[PDB]
């Protein structure tokens, strides 16, 4: 019996923090059931898409959500839920005409950021007269269209700007799944090569719709012509009944985006495990990543762009410092006022009078109901003292209607805004155009911005909505929130717990070095309440205001405007404190896990082509050395050479002129030439060159270096017991793909054996090697590192002692494993050593298998919750100690 389970999921670009919390009836955290960081491991085809499940439509393929027709359908169906109250008792739906005007309005600009107050103003009603508003907290947009207009791919964006609906839809369908039309890729091939290269970085809205384009269009057209919502429209158009409902995609249904997809697998599996183990969660909270899990490369692009941002803003602060002799702290208000003055040409936007840096004041065009204001650049203007004093907390249009001040009006103000020009080198006309559009829009506004609520912190990113949809579908008795990525750091600061967590590192650099911080973030998000989300968002808004004034900030004192709000907030701070207690407790138990999936399937995967290296020819009659023989171009050749009666394990094949072997039927004589793999200049000698992983292909050979599936750990029996390993190449398992990979036979003529340690080869051929168990890259080793005080590793342990948990990152040689610390994140190293940087960041800890096994480390295998797995009935990989 469990009262309340709260699950928290902290989405990252390379990780997913996962936490499960138990709280009492009052919300006090009583037990941290789970806390881990899951690190990511970096026509006869399509359509294989499910058909439309609506009756009569089953011959049509379900449309992807990025299809313009789906975006349109989604907007329309959301608008078809909107209601208008003309009388305090009853609420009527929007008429067809109103619906058309609204949908037109919402699709004018996919890039416009609107609230429902905007829609209420378009409709000609008060905001409070508008109902039926995840339930869309904000108005919908054509996400696909916004993406196409924001892409950095010039030519594509241009083409998309240049019309039209049919062409747009066709192109999206082309880019997403269907190569046809023939119009594309002529349009695509016409595009510059650099852009055509960039094309794979384009991330259309993910998801598969429940219906086909045909049905989407039908339902849309219908809902736009009537007062029916989606339910009714389905009944009337298709005949289905009240109970009819389309299935939703599973959480882990692939969307074609690597990081997103592994995130989805992690989330789905975790939630399954949680519900199975402890029961159905009361709450599932998610902190989305903003921004964003489009890629790691695109994320690094956003990071570089953020560098650019930071530096140019810093340059702005410097400019104010040298231009105005500004002393000390330079507010966002000083910066904005200056920018506005330059833009408005030193004139009040409201009345036109001349202003300067001393005389001008900054105003919010539209006031915001309740605490705080909307602090967007587009809601800020430079104003004279008189206009600002007169306007007060009133919207500009309302104020201007009866201010009776000369040259003050919406028309005059918009006229001024249209006159704005760049005034800066290499500044985008795009951003300026957006800015002018926004300003004019707000100049027309006759209603306040809406008060901040519990949804102000909700993420509006497409993938956030899709994730919400999926989890809520999979857990229909559970409330689901997907917040914006800024909420955990806000929460931690506001509760004052950011320095109380016993994580590795010091409080508190920018980036964190302990990978367990994701588990913290998850725990925190699971604890989030509506009232607290509201309060936090308000505190941020206030902070923005006071930052625009430049004066002393008081927002930290704000913990709610009502009594219940402040009660909730204080209570919550108590809960955060308890959660800190629980987390540190669990950290002491070493039960805040750091996990990573291990790869057990064969590489898909080796189909890619490399430039074939030249094979070297040797006259068979001149004899061969063991090294030359071991690099024979085919295993059958190797067999032929080692089968020879005068073959010597040390001296290879002696020179003979009467030699004759048979390789796959063909006869090879002393005067004939056999081929071997070589990485030496052919003008050199390969008599002593040792064998390396390679396969023969058309025109020579290729190296299968990294392409290793697993390593089998053998104990060569002593005397002096000697541990060794066999790196099994993916190539050597293909024939037995459909079987047990870890028990499949690896013959002596295999390239794997031939590339193994000679001692191990000999041990295996003579039944002197004992199979201990297998490992793969990604596997976790628990190691006693007391005996390692020498070299780079020891110097690393001087700074990070008792670092016992390591991950296999590759096989350095045929006898050396490459390890890196699991709990530590390279992205949080502040001026490290050379040893620390070598172990963590660069080469890693490269350690001989014998040396490593001497301390008897343990291969650790973990389940869906991160817990060590020692036995399994499902024949899943279990943990084992290397003895
Ligand atoms: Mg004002
Ligand atoms: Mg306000
Ligand atoms: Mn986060
Ligand atoms: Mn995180
Ligand atoms: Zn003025």
């Amino acid at each position: 019996s469990a009262h309340h389970l709260r699950v928290g999921i902290d989405v990252g670009t390379h990780s997913v923090g996962l936490a499960t919390l138990r709280v009492d009836d009052h919300g006090t955290p009583i037990e941290l059931l789970s806390a881990l960081s899951h690190i990511h491991d970096s026509g006869s085809a399509v359509s294989r898409v499910a058909p439309d499940p609506l009756p009569g439509q089953g011959s049509f393929r379900r449309a992807p959500k990025c299809d313009p027709e789906f975006q349109r359908f989604r907007i329309i169906s959301i608008v078809a839920n909107l209601r208008i109250s003309e009388t305090k008792g009853e609420n009527r739906p929007l008429t067809a005409d109103e619906r058309r005007h609204v949908v037109t309005f919402l699709t004018e600009d996919s890039q416009a950021d609107l609230t429902w107050v905007d829609v209420a103003e378009k409709l000609g009603v008060h905001r409070r007269d508008l109902r039926g508003t995840r339930s869309a907290a904000r108005p919908p947009i054509d996400a696909t269209d916004r993406i196409m207009r924001q892409t950095k791919i010039s030519s594509l964006k241009t083409w998309w700007e240049e019309a039209d609906s049919e062409q747009r839809g066709a192109m999206i369908r082309y880019l997403y799944e269907d190569p046809t039309d023939s119009e594309c890729a002529e349009i695509i091939a016409e595009l510059p090569e650099e852009d055509q290269a960039k094309l794979d970085s384009l991330h259309l809205p993910a998801g598969r719709a429940a219906y086909s384009r045909e049905s989407l269009t039908a339902l849309s057209d219908h809902m736009l012509a009537t007062t029916d919502d989606l339910h009714e429209a389905r009944k009337r158009l298709f005949g289905v009944d009240d109970s009819w409902a389309p299935p939703a995609e599973a959480i882990n249904a692939p969307v074609g985006n690597p990081s997103v997809d592994r995130t989805l697998k992690i989330v789905g599996r975790y939630l399954s495990a949680v519900e199975s183990m402890w029961g159905t969660p009361e709450v599932i909270h998610v902190e989305h990543v903003r921004d964003g899990f489009t890629s790691e490369r695109m994320a690094d692009e956003r990071d570089k762009a953020n560098r650019r941002r930071y530096n140019d803003n810093q340059e702005a602060m410097k400019k104010i410092q040298r231009d105005y002799g500004k002393e000390g702290y330079i507010s966002r208000g000083d910066i904005v006022r200056l920018d506005a003055l330059e833009l408005q040409g030193c004139a009040c936007l409201y009345c036109g009078t001349t202003i300067g840096y001393h005389t001008c004041q900054l105003d919010h065009i539209v006031p915001q109901a309740g605490p705080g204001s909307n602090n967007r650049r587009g809601n800020l203007v430079a104003v004279c003292e008189r206009c600002n004093r007169s306007k007060s907390n009133t919207p500009f249009a309302v104020w201007a209607q009866k201010c009776g001040i000369p040259h003050v009006g919406v028309k005059e103000a918009i006229g001024r805004v249209r006159g704005w020009r760049k005034q800066t080198p290499n500044t985008s006309s795009e951003d300026l155009t957006r800015l002018k559009k926004e300003v004019i829009a707000r100049l027309r506004r006759t209603q306040e911005d809406p008060e901040i609520d519990e949804r102000s912190m909700e993420s509006v990113a497409w993938m956030a909505n899709e994730l919400h949809h999926r989890i809520a579908a999979a857990y229909p008795e559970t409330t689901v929130m997907v917040y914006r990525g800024s909420i955990t750091a806000a929460a931690r600061k506001a509760a004052g717990i950011d320095s109380r967590i016993n994580l590795i590192g010091e409080k508190g650099r920018k980036d964190r070095i302990d990978r367990r911080h994701h588990a913290v973030d998850a725990s925190v998000v699971a604890l989030m309440e509506a009232s607290v989300a509201k309060t936090l968002a308000e505190r941020s808004s206030l902070r923005g205001e006071q930052r625009l004034t430049g004066k002393e900030q008081t927002w930290k004192q704000y913990t709610g405007s009502t009594v219940g709000a402040r009660e909730h907030f204080e209570m919550w701070r108590g809960h955060m404190l308890h959660l800190t207690e629980l987390f540190n407790e669990r950290l002491a138990e070493d039960k805040v896990y750091v996990t990573q999936n291990i790869r057990l399937r064969l590489s898909d995967g080796n189909a890619h082509t490399v430039n074939p290296s030249k094979l070297v020819s040797h006259r068979l009659g001149d004899g061969l050395t063991v090294q030359q023989i071991d690099r024979a171009c085919t295993p059958a050749l190797w067999c032929a050479l080692t089968r020879e009666k005068d073959f010597d394990e040390k001296n290879g094949l002696p020179a003979r002129e009467d030699r004759a072997i048979r390789v796959h039927g063909h006869e090879i004589k002393s005067s004939d030439y056999i081929q071997v793999f070589s990485k030496r200049k052919k003008t050199d000698s390969d008599r002593d060159e040792t064998p390396f992983g390679a396969i023969a292909v058309r025109g020579g050979f290729v190296e299968i270096g990294p392409s290793i599936h697993h390593a089998r750990i053998y104990r060569v029996e002593g005397k002096k017991p000697v541990y060794a390993m066999l790196r099994v190449f993916t190539h050597d398992l293909l024939s037995q793909r459909h079987g047990d990979l870890f028990s499949a036979v690896i013959p002596p003529q295999s390239i794997s054996m031939r590339c193994a340690e000679p001692k191990l080869r000999k041990a295996i051929t003579t039944g002197n090697a004992t199979y201990l168990g297998w490992v793969v890259v990604g596997d976790e080793l628990e190691i006693n590192v007391d005996s390692f005080t020498k070299y780079a590793i020891g110097r690393f342990l001087e700074d990070f002692p008792n670092t016992t948990r390591w991950r296999i990152c590759g096989y350095d040689t045929n006898s050396k494993l490459t390890l890196k610390p699991i709990v530590l994140a390279a992205e949080g190293l502040e001026n490290p050593s050379s040893a620390v940087n070598e172990i963590v960041e660069l080469k890693g800890w490269r350690v001989a298998i014998n040396v490593l096994t001497k301390v008897h480390p343990t291969v650790v295998r973990r389940d869906a919750l991160g817990r060590p797995r020692y036995s399994s009935r499902s024949n899943l990989p279990t943990s084992w100690t290397i003895e």
